């Protein structure tokens, strides 16, 4: 039941790409498609973009890509814009199983008047908006990759991976997912558990959560998956909470845990865990400290 994957030289490079191309001489790629992943519900818009870089800017999962949306530098002039970064939320090989595409997970950044809800479009988030407002065969300026915090750990094939995410922080892990689970890499076979939290804001704001429900059915022994709806329920902390001694457990056992997502996110999570520590009679300053030594802990917020 895995998927074949092309080309299989994707995994001979010893170490990941890094800065392949440059601000000043981007890879000018082509969007493939462009689709919303939330309904009518959700607070905003998150799409899903699949840009085909041809082969020329490979990566390895949990690497970031830089996107220079068009137009001048507004603080600079005569200048190109600054790049946005974006989680690759693809394997190596990409959505189309071919080693020539990637793919973002963006959240539109949109303004609101904050008394009135009023839209101002000199305003909204200019790369977010370019991006979901992308149509096939659309030219995008990509750089990058960038980035070695995300990587995923391989060395130990049955090693233990917590992924916390919050919204667009879902990326990375649903490139983690697809190369422990999905695709037929020969020289990498999963035999740990990998473990997904997911904190949205209602039902209508999941992000792929078809794709992991169907991990549970088809890896009931090495995946699980718990899920956090603000607005219905509860954020992801709450969900971890739930969950306190199992993980703990794991941790000590030697767990990689992973956070990923708005920054925001981390304060409620950090109160969380010290508050579980303290019921358990532990130090989480210590346990963190512990973690962070030993190579377990690994935090992409943004
Ligand atoms: C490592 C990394 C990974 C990331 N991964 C993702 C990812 O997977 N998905 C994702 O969606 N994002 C991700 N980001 C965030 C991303 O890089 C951008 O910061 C984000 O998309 C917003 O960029 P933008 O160009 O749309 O907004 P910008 O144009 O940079 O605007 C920034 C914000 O300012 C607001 N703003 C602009 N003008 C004003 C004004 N006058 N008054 C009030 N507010 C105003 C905009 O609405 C917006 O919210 C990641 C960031 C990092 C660093
Ligand atoms: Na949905």
């Amino acid at each position: 039941s895995k998927v074949s994957v092309a080309p299989l030289h994707l995994e001979s490079a010893k170490e990941p790409p890094l800065n392949t191309y440059k601000p000043k001489e981007p890879f000018t790629a082509t969007i493939v498609s462009v689709e919303s992943l939330v309904g009518p519900k959700a607070p905003g818009e998150t799409c899903h973009i699949v840009i085909d870089h041809g082969g020329n800017v490979p990566y390895w999962e949990g690497q970031s890509y830089g996107v220079i949306p068009p137009g001048e530098n507004p603080k600079k002039p005569g200048a190109p814009q600054n790049v946005r970064l974006y989680s690759i939320a693809s394997t190596r090989y990409g959505d189309n199983f071919d080693g020539r595409t990637g793919s973002l997970c963006v959240r539109r950044a949109v303004y609101y008047d904050p008394e009135t809800g009023k839209e101002d479009p000199s305003k909204n988030g200019v790369c977010s908006n370019f991006l979901c407002n992308s149509k096939p065969g659309d030219k995008i300026q990509l750089t990058g990759p960038s980035g070695k915090i995300m990587l995923l750990p391989e060395e130990d094939p049955n090693a233990t991976h917590i992924m916390i995410a919050t919204g667009t922080g879902v990326a990375p892990f649903r490139g983690y997912l697809r190369r422990m689970f999905m695709e037929d890499v020969p020289n990498y076979r999963f035999g740990g558990l990998a473990w997904l939290f997911l904190g949205v804001a209602n039902s209508d704001s999941l992000l792929y959560d078809e794709e992991f429900t169907s991990y549970l059915k088809q890896y009931p022994d090495n995946f699980r998956y718990d899920k956090a709806l603000s607005r219905e329920q509860m954020y992801v902390q709450d969900k971890i909470e739930e969950y306190s001694d199992e993980i703990f457990k794991l941790l000590d056992g030697g767990a990689h845990i992973y956070f990923c997502g708005l920054k925001g996110m981390m304060p409620g999570i950090q109160d969380t865990l010290k508050k579980v520590a303290e019921r358990r009679g532990e130090s989480w300053d210590q346990k963190l400290a512990q973690l962070k030594k030993n190579k377990q802990w690994h935090v992409e917020v943004y």
